[PDB]
């Protein structure tokens, strides 16, 4: 009634790597790492296939499937379709390469004195459904809420590259790969 | 006219959670309640971002939409503009974070061995519109008076935070956060 | 010189509400009327915020500040000072909540198994100046009488109320509030 009113207080945190409403641990108590293809955050949850070591990335014209890789922790106030649509790239669906999952991850680059060399992703977290984020239908899996009894989730990968004879060569420049696989854990 | 009048009386009371000349509730039905992010008042409302169960706060680099939040009723005899702006942080527009909504309220924080954090945050009310307070320009929605027919007010929320680079770090220390979230039902 | 005279005869007129000689208005032609915080004298002239309707009073933790409220009409022949000096309360100088003011009328209440809770009042008008009462200063306006130009008057209010986090609670009983606001209109 024509008057202020400033009776409200607020408390804020910031957790980065284990404690967020919505984390990621990629570890197992007395075990092993779940995989070093994703390492743990440094402040930001970051995936490293592009370099190993003794092998520089992804082995051309072929499949590479990755490991369970990194979990996944929800603690919000509601049950959660977790989903990843990686912004960056594009959304493709009845995949060219990798012909057996529903829907994909799409990239696509070239040589520079040469042309399209075809790249695909996919995560297939529990029973290898592709978690490929939220779209026309994008695809989701279920999960609980604050406390609950059982998060379900340990997102594994697989990575599918085609095979070029000509009109590409491994040599010399490639332009840059994807980037920002945004996350989404939203309401249903 | 040279002399005294003691002509007056007055009655006064305070109620400080759901019945008052402005008050703040969650009374949705006979079937839920509006989420956990604001429990009910112990004479002052407050907001509990800084612990959902078991996670410690937010996720950094990242943006966490939250649900309707805590609703407003207005019981005065004026159609009153609703704001809200915090004293502690700072009105800024064109968001750095949340460059969607036009205003939010600013707020940075650092580790003490490393430097600046930024986040921002921006109170979207029934239409996805930024209440940032009265400022310059501000921004507010309008209400009903004494009764009225429709207060139709319910004012959500989301919480930006951007991502650290190599300046910042989760441990140890992380100064004062944002307090003291004002509000204004002035008159139209 | 020794006896006695009997020439006297003076007539007394009574007006609760207007022909006295200090009076108060609430409403005026083809417009509104000022505000229901304080309807017309019943014979006394009563403030009610205790009912405004769908509340139980005013909101803890808020500098509550309400409309211009009543007028003063004076019809007799000298200017006079106007304040409110609030019997039944006690003056304060600096304010504790209402920091801005000059001067305020202080009133504390508590729980029973529960203590202090603190309130503070003050009047505007034109300054904006406390018109709290006379006392060793007090806080007073000029006013005119027998017309001349016109009183100019209007005598706004604004309440605050503290916001304990501990050691009182809205629920159960909470003594007597203020009554008696006394006012003065004397020479000058």
């Amino acid at each position: 009634f024509s008057s202020v009113e400033a009776d409200r207080t607020v408390s804020v945190a910031v957790a980065g790597d284990a404690s967020s409403a919505l984390a990621f641990d990629t570890s197992d108590s007395n075990g092993n790492q779940y995989s070093d293809a994703s390492s743990i955050t440094n402040g930001t949850l970051e995936l490293a296939f592009d370099s190993l070591g003794n092998s520089s990335g992804i082995n051309l014209g072929a499949k590479t499937t990755f490991s369970p890789l990194f979990r996944t922790i929800n603690n919000g106030s509601n049950n959660v379709n977790l989903s990843i649509y990686s912004s960056e790239g594009t959304i493709q669906t009845s995949p060219t390469i990798l012909d057996s999952y529903n829907a994909v991850i799409e990239n696509t680059i070239n040589d520079g004195n040469g042309n399209s060399l075809t790249i695909e992703y996919a995560f297939t977290d529990e029973n290898d459904n592709s978690i490929v984020g939220d779209g026309t239908n994008g695809s989701s899996v279920s999960l609980d809420a604050t406390g609950g009894s059982d998060p379900n989730e340990e997102v594994s990968l697989v990575i599918g590259v085609a095979d070029p004879g000509s009109s590409f060569d491994p040599s010399t420049t490639i332009s840059g790969y994807l980037s920002e696989v945004t996350i989404v854990a939203s309401s249903v």
